[PDB]
């Protein structure tokens, strides 16, 4: 898309005016289409406190198709598996061209509040999650600290 960039750069001073509540996201080097997201884990989450890291690559077609996020720090959660896939619904289905970076990380961040069991991209925690929350819970509570 003949037009990816112009578009990458008006979200970038955007989240630059403007930054998402716990989150901050940026180019890395020379290659404006490869950005990197620090968020903070939510306060009402096993989260709360950790410091998590994200690697953003845009499509050649953006806005077109969503941007591909995974995090590169480990963490415990239904919707984020071993490689850092994050199952978050405007990711994928959902995305518009309309959406931004910005609103990506804010649906992340709530994701971490709030879990979707019902869509894992790991079934034993998923499971864990709707059975036992605090086993759960204190596990999210651990690997934020060794991993976060």
């Amino acid at each position: 898309f003949q037009g990816a960039l112009k578009r990458i750069n008006k979200e970038l001073n955007d989240l630059s005016k403007d930054p998402p509540t716990n989150c901050s996201a940026g180019p890395v080097g020379d290659d404006m289409f490869h950005w990197q997201a620090t968020i903070m884990g939510p306060e009402d989450s096993p989260y709360s406190g950790g410091v998590f890291f994200l690697n953003i690559h845009f499509p050649s077609d953006y806005p077109f198709k969503p941007p591909k996020v995974n995090f590169t720090t480990k963490i415990y959660h239904p919707n984020i598996n071993s490689q850092g896939a994050i199952c978050l619904d405007i990711l994928k289905d959902q995305w518009s061209p309309a959406l931004t970076i910005s609103k990506v990380l804010l649906s992340i961040s709530s994701l971490l509040t709030d879990p979707n069991p019902d869509d894992p991209l790991v079934p034993e925690i998923a499971h864990l999650y709707k059975s036992d929350r605090m086993r759960y819970d204190q596990t999210a509570r651990e690997w934020s600290q060794k991993y976060a």
